[PDB]
């Protein structure tokens, strides 16, 4: 019943026996002498010359005795003060070409140093405030910033780090949440969070244990001082070979706590950052004492940033809703709304939509949230969501705090940090910003583990690593296209469409020709599911036409910097032409659109960008038509007539691939036919939930998009196909005052589109597949 000989033991005792491990305090289950024997404070955390060679006194917090390495309970500066060695931070960086590990070590250990609320810009504070951190950052591998997951709160992000999964998939969708199947709520405070029922996926410590690799206890009771957490890691690293973990985690509550109290750019922030640096320095000195400083891979990572947020920037729901007693709100930097008793969700949303000119939040049904957030597919996510403006809070009803976080994960102030240091990371290497869902694959690689299935894209971070355990391979195409000829005659169609000579004298009409070379610059997308579709070629564009969904899965075209924009002449406004290459039965019909009072149609390739009046007639083929709400046509037509040409002008030409997305179950994945819940009336033409475009050009803008030697540059979006423009509060103005702002909100990665369509892009380029995976994970943020 005593913690003697057992402090911070790895085996977990009881219930009910008294525990002496990392978490015993959190359960209020430690042995009576835990706080006495294990949380020793006497004489602080640094050796002084007068202690060198002292007799071991057990009440000392750390030791300067000659027996202190045999336990690894020496103070971390022991050798510096007593044996003439130097501080890790004062040593020159020297490349670590191979792991330099001592006797007994069969792989490089991994230590994860997680710092709560460490904003990316704090790194700009430099080596006068954070000398140890700046050394890790400059000698190792680092990104200018790492993007967290939404919501940008600690539990969702630390668990995403651990699992490689979006919160919707791992289950930790908030710091607070209610589960209607358990009928219970989870909170930062209390016991409920300790119940395994809440935690899904497979976190790294479980992946490791399952594959025979020992993991240290990642979690730390808040009562354990940071210095004792470092000393405990060093103690574990000193254990025999058959008991020593290979992976460890340190967690610090700072700089988050001071960020909340003083704001991100308060002068008070410098002290907490100095203290974090000290802790890193203690870890590095400690490793160096154990001859592990050129053997361990260290990951210094944050979970989210911090924004300026004060009391008097609070919107209150009682100022919008007359029935605020009927609802339960999860409040703050995001809002989630539920009924108090299992109120009407459609009236709640309408009552919160564009009611005040400076309104600092926007309501969404969860399925209408931007797809890049991946924040819908979980019963813990309430149907009603408030996306709150940066710098603001939302509360239910009507200063000690100056900072908060939780906002949209593309907001600048929410970005966090990443540095990788050690033999397996690259040397003095800067890498592009990347998302925190990508690290679990890399941590697995670093430990020799096979990752469990996750939302990372394995290989998209190979460029962080000196030597890679994993080489990606491009997936095999599942469906092979048909390339149908001009088989059928005009008179065989009656699709109910109308139109209003030279195409009879063109024998080579709709043949491959030079269409593939100029309009598919990166190869045909591959179709990764079973379906039947047709490649269709035209002077100005190429498309993959689905005989099942009666529309293209994709439409590809290139527009040069010098492309002319033209009008749809009035004699062609209502023109729709039957496609002589596709059968009537696998074609859309115009009558269904005339029968459907809510629904109109648009075109994937824009008639506005035709290369000639002759070629413009191709844009009106029934195989280029897609169902579109009139409200959405305002957005689409502006995109196609104005913004594509702008992008072409700014980027030295662009290649565009556009198409429909069906995601009626909001799982982020391509719907099967059975899952499509809306069709054009009286018809079998499915209604898309979204429309995507992927806009590619040369990263070197001095080369045109069709003559690009090197790295590519991409921006993409996934626009919600909505029958109104209630999302955009300025929509009653000219499209130039609101459409582009809409599209920027709905920016997306190419990977997001691949999941939602079952397509694989960029299969024929001069780049390596690893480089391509990096491109596919890129998000253009507009921040
Ligand atoms: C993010 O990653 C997770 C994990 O890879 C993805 O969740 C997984 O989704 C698949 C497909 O829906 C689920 O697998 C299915 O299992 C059953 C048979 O047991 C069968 O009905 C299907 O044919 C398929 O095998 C799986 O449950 C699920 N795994 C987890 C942990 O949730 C998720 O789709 C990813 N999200 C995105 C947007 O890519
Ligand atoms: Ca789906
Ligand atoms: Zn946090
Ligand atoms: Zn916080």
């Amino acid at each position: 019943g005593s913690c003697k000989g057992r402090c911070f033991e790895l085996q977990e005792v009881g219930p009910p026996d008294c525990r002496c491990d990392n978490l015993c305090k959190s359960y209020s289950s430690c042995c009576h002498d835990f706080d006495e024997l294990c949380l020793k404070t006497a004489r602080g955390w640094e050796c002084t010359k007068d202690r060198c060679g002292e007799v071991r006194n057990e009440e000392n917090a750390c030791h300067c005795s000659e027996d202190c390495l045999s336990r690894g309970d020496c103070c971390t500066n022991y050798q510096v003060v007593c044996k003439g060695e130097s501080h890790w931070v004062d040593d020159d960086c020297e490349e670590i070409k191979v792991p330099e590990c001592p006797a007994g070590f069969v792989r490089p250990p991994l230590i994860i140093f997680s710092v709560d609320g460490f904003r990316a810009s704090y790194m700009k504070k430099g080596s006068k405030v954070m000398p140890n951190i700046e050394k890790l950052r400059s000698c190792g591998t680092h990104a200018p910033y790492m993007r967290p997951v939404y919501p940008t709160k600690t539990f969702p992000n630390l668990y995403t780090l651990a699992t490689g999964l979006y919160p919707e998939s791992h289950g930790i969708v908030g710091n607070s949440m209610y589960d209607p199947v358990f009928d219970a709520s989870f909170h930062l405070r209390g016991r409920e969070k300790f119940n395994h029922r809440w935690w899904g996926g497979q976190p790294l410590w479980i992946t490791a244990t399952k594959q025979g690799v020992r993991a240290g206890t990642f979690f730390w009771s808040v009562s354990i001082p940071h210095e004792r957490r470092i000393l405990t890691i060093l103690q574990w690293l000193s254990l025999p070979d058959n008991e020593r973990p290979s992976v460890y985690a340190f967690y610090s509550e700072q700089p988050d706590f001071s960020g909340h109290k003083y704001g991100p750019f308060g002068p008070e922030m410098t002290n907490p950052l100095r203290e974090i640096d000290k802790t890193v320095g203690q870890l590095m000195d400690g490793l160096k004492q154990l001859r592990l400083h050129r053997c361990v891979n260290v990951i210094f990572v944050g979970d989210h940033g911090m924004e300026d947020v004060t009391c008097d920037r609070t919107e209150f729901l009682s100022n919008y809703l007359t029935n605020v007693d009927d609802i339960t709100l999860v409040p703050g930097t995001l809002g989630r709304i539920r009924a108090k008793s299992i109120y009407d969700p459609k009236t709640i949303i309408a009552a919160l939509t564009c009611k005040k000119p400076d309104q600092h939040f926007k309501p969404y049904m969860k399925q209408h949230l931007p797809k890049r957030l991946h924040y819908a597919n979980n019963r813990r996510i309430e149907d009603i969501h408030l996306l709150v403006d940066r710098r603001w809070h939302v509360a239910r009803k009507p200063c000690f705090f100056q900072g908060d976080h939780g906002f949209d994960n593309k907001v600048n102030s929410m970005q966090t940090v990443f540095v990788g240091y050690g033999p397996t990371f690259k040397y003095r290497t800067k890498v592009p910003p990347f998302e925190n869902i990508e690290l679990y694959n890399v941590m697995c690689d670093l430990l020799g583990l096979k990752p469990a299935p996750n939302n990372g894209t394995h290989g998209s971070l190979n460029h962080l690593l000196r030597t890679n355990t994993f080489r990606p391979t491009m997936p095999d195409e599942v469906s092979r296209p048909n390339y149908p000829g001009i088989m059928y005659l005009q008179s065989e169609f009656d699709l109910g469409c109308t139109c209003d000579k030279l195409e009879e004298l063109n024998k080579r009409l709709h043949t491959k020709g030079s269409t593939k070379e100029r309009h598919l610059l990166y190869g045909r997308p591959a179709v990764l599911y079973r379906t039947s579709y047709d490649i269709l070629y035209h002077t100005d564009f190429e498309s993959g036409y689905s005989e099942i969904f009666l529309m293209p899965l994709w439409t590809s075209y290139t527009i040069s910097k010098q492309a002319e924009v033209s009008s749809i002449p009035e004699h062609l406004t209502n023109c729709v032409r039957p496609d002589v290459r596709v059968s009537p039965g696998f074609s859309q019909n115009c009558l269904a659109y005339k029968n459907d009072k809510q629904m109109s149609y648009g075109f994937l390739f824009p008639p506005y960008l035709s290369s000639s009046p002759e070629a413009k007639y191709d844009a009106f083929l029934v195989t280029n038509m897609v169902p579109m709400y009139p409200a959405f046509k305002r957005v689409w037509a502006y995109f196609q007539r104005v913004l594509v040409k702008k992008y072409a002008s700014e980027r030295n030409g662009v290649n565009v691939i556009s198409g429909p997305i069906f995601d009626y179950n909001y799982d982020g994945l391509r719907d099967t036919e059975d899952e499509i819940k809306q069709y054009v009336e009286g018809s079998s033409i499915p209604v898309p939930t979204h429309y995507y475009s992927i806009i590619t050009s040369c990263l070197d803008f001095t080369q045109p998009a069709d003559k690009c030697d090197g790295p590519l540059s991409v921006s993409s979006f996934i626009l919600p196909h909505r029958p109104d423009n209630d999302e955009s509060c300025n929509s009653s103005e000219d499209e130039s005052k609101w459409v582009e702002e809409l599209m920027k909100m709905h920016t997306a990665r190419v990977r997001d589109i691949e999941h939602l369509t079952g397509l694989d892009f960029y299969r024929k380029t001069s780049r390596s597949y690893s480089e391509i995976l990096t491109l596919k994970t890129y998000l253009h943020t507009y921040e």
